[PDB]
């Protein structure tokens, strides 16, 4: 895609902190940038749309390469169009803004580079307010193995780069991404919604879901892929689980793991109020070259340090962190194939983490499964009483996009106090 000039692109500021054991925490002047899929796409020589609603202009975009040459991504009115605002340290992502639904942004080191986080033997910490984020919604904070420049160096067809949020990929190998590898994904374009469609290509990469949640339920989930970095896929390579990527991931959702009173409104982690979420990525030898061996989670709310809930499933060790063993036990017990292990487990996830990954923050609803996998029973044809079926208390009728968009359009998530660095250094304790 080309870079458009009709609308100035000003990235909202979102300060983060980098922390070390000896030096404590220091501010970084990071910013956020809207993902390219949400942007206006128009002719380089004017104002004519290359994409309107859910279809491409066949004149400007008769094929992927011609499209990318003819078409520019342009600047965004963050608040006005997409309901994205920042105080400078707190990011608010609103659900529905006019005809726009949801958003995704990436943390930037500067105006043309994503911040590249390397979190092996490190921790990531943030605050979240989900008080206005109900059933059916997902306020997500996660890592994707994108390139810092959004693919600009890799793909001659992409002259827009990170400044315009290009180069997305994740473990779902999404085919609804409009620009991939510097070409518009116009092949066999198929409408899937009023403003969405899919093309013949997907874009795959390893993904660490630090946070996927609403005020009813939350999950953290590593997703390894056999690839290395952002990879365009075709055919069965795009297929979830059987292809390049572990789309299911190895998830830890406290409720799914058999503790139904740990997280939610008025629970130990009280989702009706803001709280702090710490995620630590431990290696076997406590070095940044070691193998990722454990993902720990600690919560802080009202000054109280809250350890992660314990798994309570027959045939699963009662642990409270993600490990390769936990993952094998959980998959066996829930009846899910361990695609996680097949794609290389924590070691592969950690290799991705070590290579550096981009922070994404997003609010979305779910046209495929109504977010039932997050906060309800899933699959909808399995016995709810079976280990792993029940993930939340939301009704199985919840999360229909047309429903939530009508019913709770002003839902929002607020992500704040972003910090990362040495294990045990982004928060402190005392008696
Ligand atoms: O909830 C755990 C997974 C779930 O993956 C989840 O899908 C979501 C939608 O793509 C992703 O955002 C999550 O990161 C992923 O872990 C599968 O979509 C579901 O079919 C299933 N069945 C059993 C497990 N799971
Ligand atoms: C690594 O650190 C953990 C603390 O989280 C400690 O229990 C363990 O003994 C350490 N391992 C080595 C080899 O230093």
């Amino acid at each position: 895609q080309q870079a458009g000039t009709n609308t100035a692109e000003n990235h909202p500021q979102l300060q983060s902190q980098q922390c070390t054991t000896s030096g404590g925490c220091k501010p970084l002047s990071t910013k956020v940038v809207l993902d390219s899929n949400w942007r206006w796409v128009h002719s380089t020589s004017g104002y004519t749309n290359c994409y309107t609603g859910n279809e491409w202009d066949t004149s400007l975009c008769p094929d992927g390469k011609t499209c990318a040459a003819n078409c520019a991504l342009d600047g965004a009115d963050y608040s006005g169009t997409y309901g994205i605002t920042s105080t400078g340290t707190a990011l608010t992502l609103k659900f529905v803004t006019g005809s726009n639904v949801g958003s995704r942004v990436y943390l930037m080191a500067d105006d043309t580079h994503y911040q590249l986080l390397k979190l092996l033997n490190q921790e990531f910490t943030f605050d979240v307010d989900m008080s206005n984020l109900p059933c059916g919604l997902n306020g997500a904070l996660y890592l994707s193995a994108m390139d810092a420049d959004g693919g600009m160096s890799k793909y001659p067809g992409n002259k827009a780069g990170a400044k315009y949020g290009t180069g997305y990929c994740d473990s779902q190998c999404p085919k609804d991404i409009k620009f991939i590898n510097g070409e518009a994904n116009v092949g066999n374009w198929t409408e899937t919604g009023s403003n969405t469609g899919t093309g013949s290509y997907g874009t795959c990469c390893s993904e660490m879901d630090i946070w996927e949640a609403n005020n009813d339920a939350a999950a953290f989930t590593p997703h390894p892929c056999t690839t290395t970095g952002q990879t365009r896929c075709s055919g069965d390579d795009c297929a979830r689980n059987t292809g390049l990527c572990d789309g299911d991931g190895c998830d830890f959702n406290s409720f799914r793991m058999g503790d139904k009173t740990f997280l939610g409104k008025g629970m130990t982690v009280d989702t009706s109020k803001p709280f702090t979420v710490v995620t630590q990525f431990l290696t076997n030898d406590n070095t940044s070259t070691g193998t990722l061996s454990e993902i720990r989670r600690i919560y802080i709310q009202n000054g109280k340090v809250i350890q992660n809930s314990v798994a309570n499933i027959p045939g699963v060790d009662p642990v409270n962190s993600i490990t390769d063993n936990f993952c094998a036990q959980q998959k066996t017990a829930f009846g899910d194939t361990n695609w996680f292990a097949q794609k290389g487990g924590l070691k592969q996830m950690g290799e991705a983490l070590g290579n550096g990954m981009v922070l994404a923050l997003s609010i979305w609803d779910d046209h495929a499964a109504n977010m039932l996998w997050l906060d309800s029973d899933y699959p909808t044809d399995k016995d709810p009483s079976a280990p792993g079926v029940a993930r939340g208390t939301c009704a199985t009728t919840s999360g229909v996009p047309s429903d939530v968009e009508s019913q709770v359009p002003n839902s929002q998530v607020v992500f704040s106090n972003i910090k990362f660095g040495d294990i045990g250094s982004t928060f402190s304790g005392t008696s």
